[PDB]
């Protein structure tokens, strides 16, 4: 009957990892990878928040452009990205990827065979 929401989706980590393994055929694992990584954020201990916030950066934001901004200007991009402005900031970014894996991804997983999986068939 009702739609799980994408909320409960996320929170949930039998959903996740489903809606993961979707993502993975799309070959955009790497949004909900870094969705996930951020909200470990959020919850995490102080003292592996900025090992944890490095992290973050070296896993999903060090892809190597011909235009390279990130060789060019790493230290630059470190320092704007260094205290509460970092986090801030990998918050905006978990909260725009989390409309578009709403928007555009998750629709189309409920009419995929792994929406079937998280529903309770009644005895």
């Amino acid at each position: 009957q009702k739609i799980l929401q994408f909320e409960d989706i996320l929170a949930n980590t039998f959903y996740r990892e489903h809606f993961g393994m979707y993502m993975e055929r799309m070959d955009k694992r790497a949004l909900i990878s870094f969705w996930e990584s951020v909200e470990h954020l959020k919850n995490a201990n102080k003292n592996e928040i900025p090992q944890l916030v490095g992290e973050i950066y070296q896993n999903f934001f060090v892809e190597s452009k011909e235009i390279s901004v990130e060789k060019s200007l790493y230290k630059e991009i470190q320092q704007c990205l260094v205290g509460n402005k970092g986090i801030e900031v990998f918050y905006k970014i978990q909260e725009d990827v989390y409309e578009t894996l709403k928007d555009r991804y998750y629709p189309s997983f409920i009419v995929s065979d792994l929406y079937e999986k998280l529903l309770i068939k009644e005895e």
